[PDB]
């Protein structure tokens, strides 16, 4: 079946939209999120006018020519299924189908608990006799209401824009259509799960500055280092790979450095106290009591400024 | 093959049911549970009357028109197989098939050991010449007897109701059918596996309030913190992702906070006892002995009230 | 192709069997074990008699009607392939095929190291003109010789019985065929891997009853608790989910309780010894030396009686 | 298409071979290794003689009859693709295809770092008019050159032999063909990764025999037990399931037993030294210094003899 | 459809290229990386000349003969889809398709944080009437712009060369085409995540050379060994299998050896200090203070020289 003949006044501007249904899978490490949503198309063509002698008409999927719409960014062609084709008697085709696919949106965990991500879908079509203006979207058919699913994100925006980019070959003048879904993580879940316990263990380490027993100080600091490594093991099963950097990955390095400095300070204090310099050891101890929380706050503020 | 012609008195009300067979897979993190069950349809159509010149008749799956029934919430179209079609001589079609699919029911682990979940299946059909009343269910063909499988849930209810909701496009007046399976976790397995050992380790930590040795107190409290983090590592392999909150996830935070407060109290007691205030240190120690279990019980009751 | 016409004396009793080849995959958590075995069918039909003017005849899989045999309990229809069809000149069809599928047998880890499981396969067929007696098995074509594979089980029995159970719809009088494979775990591998080291760590904890140093006692008991949690982490990667209970899962809880009681006893002994009651502390210590192994043996015997 | 007619002098002896390309996947726990290799067949048939009026001829895969060659041991039928069919003018067919499949070779980790395994492939064919002698292999077309891939094995032998074994039904006289690939692990990688650090931690434990401090001895031995359990956790992610036994799995049990005996010795020494028997305690301590390395060497030699 | 007839002057030299789109999956342990890219072909053939009585022409994928191009190194045949065929009126075919497949490039983690890898793609074609010169590449259609994806690599080179290698059978004179993509890891992410914390824990261990307390020294060194094993557990989830060797895997062994030597030195110092040799113990202690960092630097330089 060939596309309907044009009037040559303008290329066939097919209206398209995608109503999200279930963006269920979020493979952060694989940078692939899997969705099973619905896509709706509406375009003008010659059909049953029924002005003389209705309500709605429905043909078969293999009868009417449907424009070939494909996603640039998928592991494989979308697992789709034609749901409802409406040949409106005023004259148009309304083709609604249900597709499921992996979308291949590269997440960016530069600021992991407080990240704002943008899922991307790129639409392309082929040209047979004339170009296509598929990017014309009514912005009314798109949108998922909500569900409290394993996706703990809050949806901010669903902008859809025409972004003509350079193709792999660029043989034709085809322009892809951009669906950008900007979402924000609900970070409250992570404050008592990844952030607060780490600070608690760090403060347990710091409680070694109010003690004079070198052996108890060593127990506190090194057992706290072990506890922090174990808690990092616990946390990193939740975190993605992140082979570049992270805000919460630099706080962990800061905490490692602070354990190192705490060990150094405890050793220095004990060396001074054994070398018969109790006054200097006490001065260093009190300075550490004041300084370690202060330096930690300063480092956290500096890291927040660097990342945010 | 076209649907049988109607009398125009009422739309074709096809009776449907699903008899659960094996809801074997429960991917909590993926929020997908996989089932391989049977679906039965019964509807009126013209066929062999056999009033003159039986028992049962059976046609081929590709011969009789079967209504297109699809699931709203699946990763892919159900992997089905026609099992038995019965063209009853009194006149009807009884189409029983075996399908297997992922159902995409978002679990809700707000109260993980004591959760009551509701698995959801949505049914939709297409319209060719007249609407359909598929939601008419006899409620007799549905139901799985039981099996002591890896599913440790106790089935409470299997309500099936007609829930006309807004579709993605809502071009037609199609109404989906709701299958809701309300089940409850058997929580007894978790009391001696996730709950009691954590309390045992916490009480081991608290046994540091009956001691005067600061170094032994530090050993108890910090080694117990390490043990609690290791036990949390052990537990979280069983738990799902839960990127929002949890009842058992807030008890863990409470236990972390209690370890922090225990360390603070031990340090305060040692500081007072070294600063030549044994009376105040002993008073704080006895108050802690009384208070820590009491505050833990109060916090647990408050959390239970907040979550239940 | 239609089934061969009957004599109406008796329904077509097709003989069936399955010769196991490789039951390679055992997904205990998923409760699915994957096998790639052979199935053989033998039944009477009209064919080349060759009494006048052999040895064997072979037709094409798409030529002869083969009864539709399906498995009740599979994720998807078996990935089969026709291997050899023998139209014996005396008159019969011998259809041997190689199928691979997941079998969906729910394991039961109530007694994990010493469990005896029963893998189940259910066979069903469709009826076109007359019923079928597929359950008639010669019990001679079934059976795998052996292999020392990743399956560490010892095969006990391969009983095959006719078990007419209620179907999902029960429209026809079809009766399924039961293949039950009863196997037993070789538990010797687990005694030096899951059982003996746990007892060794527990006894290391108990060696704190032969000491008077409270701080060394705390080190022994709490570091042993940490070691036991780490060993439980090591073990549970081997174990399945078991969301209900386990014999080896209740021994772990008993060991947790014994660590708790050991900490309590050590704290009581130190409190008495500090409160100037060395005689009572020594009496409690000696009683603990005698009692802890005795109570552990009694608890283990009680648990064995409860589970076995 | 039917097989070419025979001369009845001998059955059609088709020459076969498989040239390994990428045996990339080695799922030790699943006992399945996945390979994507090439298979070549050569057999005599009537074709273009071209003695009057060449170089080579090529037909279509669906035109020439190719013998049905299947693998006994695969999860599913090989994912193959016809690559090159050469109808040599002297008269023969040379059919080379690229197949990828899981091979289902049960590994045997009785001696894990020093194991020598034998990957197995079984070939079977069907008979239509005459038997087949497929087992006739030239042994020249087989073989992979090499690659330094994730397979850290050194290939020893590629023996291919005719092994007529009892089939599942044995209706015909078909004989399978055996491809056995004997390979050996490069064990050097494991000496500094699984073996040497464990010995280092054990010796750290033994350094408690040169000390008189019971509390420091307890710290050494029990913290070393914790370290050994953590290192076992680290190692076992690399190791397969091994539900039967292992050489490196019995060394771990020996090390657990040695930690138990070390704790027992330390407790005995402290009990004697507290009970006012310093001479006996020192004698036991020196005997332990001499004996523990000696007994460990003896146990390792005994285990090596038992396993090798 | 047959390939277009040749002029016999030269074999059909089809120009080919692949424009990378998403090399998203990098299964280091499996040694398979999955890409969904575009491939473009351009070749001369007889078609619409349109010199008398254009712009572009497009046929159907099943109409024009397209050369059979296959990848030597894939798990399965590429999941491709024809995108755009351009029959240029000057006379040529430009066939652009989108394929997704696993590429089977064996990574080489001899120097894990600082590795430079070379992903390999091998192209082969079949011969029907004449040979092919597919290796003729314009080097202009290839190339991915960039994306900050889960791939943390920096692309260095995209060399494409003709590498005629020995085939599995080498029946024809076919020559494969080599696509080599040389990339380099961005190692900065790993310095504060795998390298610096390990050094921090090692230095914490070394702080035991500035102390005289044997029990505190044991606490430092053995608790630091536990911390290092836990951190190795944390790191190895990121690392691949590496069953041969590694630069970062030999630093870990060096650190294990240094913990062993630190324990030995502490034990020697305590033995000398107890055996009434404080001068020798102090001399060994100071020599260790100087030597351990020096020997560690020397060992690291030696390892870097050996690996780089």
């Amino acid at each position: 079946v060939s596309p309907p003949p044009p009037i040559a006044d303008e290329p066939l501007t097919v209206n398209t939209g995608i109503y999200l249904i279930e963006c269920y899978s979020l493979d952060d490490k694989a940078e692939t999120f899997k969705v099973n949503a619905f896509l709706s198309l509406s375009w003008k063509d010659r059909r049953l006018a029924f002005d003389p002698v209705v309500r709605v008409k429905t043909y078969e999927p293999e009868a009417i020519w449907i424009p070939e719409i494909r996603f640039v960014n998928v592991e494989n062609a979308r697992d789709a299924d034609v749901v409802d084709i409406s040949v409106s008697p005023d004259g148009t085709v309304q083709y609604l189908e249900r597709f499921s696919a992996r979308v291949l949106s590269p997440l960016d965990f530069r600021r992991y608990p407080f990240d704002s991500q943008t899922l991307h879908i790129y639409l392309i079509v082929r040209s047979v006799d004339t170009r296509n203006i598929v990017l014309a979207v009514d912005l009314e058919k798109v949108g998922k209401n909500d569900d409290v699913f394993l996706t703990g994100w809050d949806i901010e925006s669903f902008t859809a824009v025409v972004k003509p980019a350079n193709f792999a070959l660029e043989d034709r003048l085809e322009s892809k259509l951009d669906y950008q879904l900007r979402i924000s993580r609900q970070y409250f879940s992570y404050i008592p799960n990844i952030i607060l316990p780490m600070l608690f263990i760090l403060f347990i380490s710091w409680t070694a500055f109010w003690s004079t027993s070198y052996e108890a100080n060593v127990t506190l600091v090194v057992s706290t280092l072990i506890a922090h490594i174990a808690f990092n093991i616990l946390v990193e099963t939740n975190l993605p790979k992140t082979p570049y950097m992270t805000y919460t990955g630099a706080i962990i390095f800061m905490i490692y450095l602070f354990y190192f400095v705490a060990v150094i300070e405890v050793t220095v204090q004990h060396y001074l106290k054994v070398e018969s310099q109790p006054a200097r050891a006490a001065s260093i101890t009190r300075a550490s009591r004041i300084a370690f929380p202060v330096v930690f706050l300063l480092a956290n503020i500096i890291l927040a400024f660097l990342f945010f």
